[PDB]
């Protein structure tokens, strides 16, 4: 990892010692950025549901299944410490819903990625900020040996850079303060206007005006990654990807 201070440190540091599962993958690859790409031929509105245990409350196993029929795919959270993860929540809810799975972690080693393949996740994300360039590079590779199109979190024109110098395809811009959660929804369109056409765009949102959707649309986004709105009110998704009778 790169040189990292505060809680960033200490979650990189935990993961670097997070022990490898023995499980077998039950089902394929179901890709999440072509599903995205086939919500977008077809004008659906693609939804990832970002799902955290603890922030800082669903349970894991109703939230996935009740996301099913809506979400283009999910964001599970497999840190333990900081947002109650776990190997198993993931395993659990990859066998029991057919839309894509992306484990959402602190992703500083191989094995990390052999456990989401083996878990049944179907990518993973990358996380710029606490990797350097090389370390990127090399994870971004591997996931890609498994099949995986890893989507790589960018938080600045820094991020972005990287990024787009070792070949990123399927980026999420969070623009947010790691220490309080705040994310900047200016300097998110921001980064979103300096990401090249052939990059799958995915912003991060928590909680959102539905005018900030039709805006993030017209800068050509992919999907929406939204977490604390759909935590608090899981019926809102219905909104965002269906009209009502």
């Amino acid at each position: 990892p790169r040189y990292l201070k505060g809680w960033l440190e200490d979650v990189v540091q935990l993961s670097l010692r997070r022990p490898s599962v023995h499980a077998s993958r039950q089902r394929p690859i179901i890709s999440l950025n072509e599903r995205i790409l086939e919500f977008n031929k077809r004008n659906i509105t693609a939804i990832i549901a970002y799902y955290l245990r603890k922030s800082p409350e669903r349970d894991p196993i109703e939230y996935a299944k009740y996301m099913e029929p809506y979400a283009v795919g999910l964001s599970i959270k497999t840190e333990e410490k900081y947002f109650d993860g776990s190997y198993e929540m993931l395993r659990k809810i990859a066998s029991s819903v057919s839309i894509p799975i992306l484990m959402n972690d602190f992703i500083v080693k191989e094995s990390q990625i052999d456990d989401a393949y083996n878990l049944g996740a179907d990518t993973v994300l990358l996380f710029v900020e606490i990797l350097t360039e090389r370390e990127l590079e090399s994870l971004l590779e591997y996931a890609r040996g498994y099949g995986m199109e890893p989507l790589i979190l960018i938080n600045d024109e820094n991020d972005l850079d990287i990024a787009l110098r070792i070949g990123a395809r399927f980026i999420t811009i969070y623009s947010m303060n790691f220490e309080t959660g705040e994310i900047n929804k200016e300097n998110q369109r921001k980064l979103i206007s300096m990401i090249p056409s052939n990059v799958v765009k995915v912003p991060l949102l928590d909680f959102f005006e539905p005018n900030e959707i039709e805006e993030l649309r017209k800068l050509g986004v992919n999907a929406f990654m939204i977490s604390s709105s759909l935590m608090r009110n899981p019926e809102k998704i219905k909104e965002l990807i269906e009209g009502s009778l």
